[PDB]
C-alpha cells in the first residue's frame, strides 16, 4: 500500500514510546508517549495526576528486564537523559 510517502511536516516529534505501570494502585497506562524534553519533575507532576499518589513522596526507577537501568535521582535531568531508547518500563513507587 504505497512504497513511498511524504512527511506531514508537522515539525517536532521527539517522543518515546515506553510503558508506565504504579506499585500501589491498579492504574496502568500502555504504549504512553512522552516528549524527551519533558523535565523529571514535569514527569512526576503528569503522573501525579495518574496515580494521584504524592510528588513529594512518588518515586521514579527505570526498568529493563531483571535489571535496573538507573534511578532518577537528578531532577535538573531531562526525560530523554536515561529514557534515550523506546521499549523500556519505568515503575512508580509511591511510599
Amino acid at each position: 500500500m504505497g512504497h513511498h510517502h511524504h512527511h506531514h511536516s508537522h515539525g517536532k516529534s521527539d517522543f518515546i514510546k515506553v510503558n508506565v505501570s504504579n506499585s500501589h494502585n491498579d492504574a496502568v497506562a500502555f504504549e504512553v508517549k512522552l516528549a524527551k524534553d519533558l523535565t523529571v519533575a514535569q514527569l512526576k507532576t503528569k503522573l501525579e495526576i495518574l496515580t494521584g499518589g504524592c510528588a513529594g513522596t512518588m518515586k521514579v526507577q527505570v526498568f529493563k528486564g531483571d535489571t535496573c537501568v538507573s534511578t532518577m535521582d537528578n531532577n535538573d535531568a531531562q526525560l530523554g537523559y536515561y529514557a534515550n531508547s523506546d521499549g523500556l518500563r519505568l515503575h512508580v513507587v509511591d511510599s
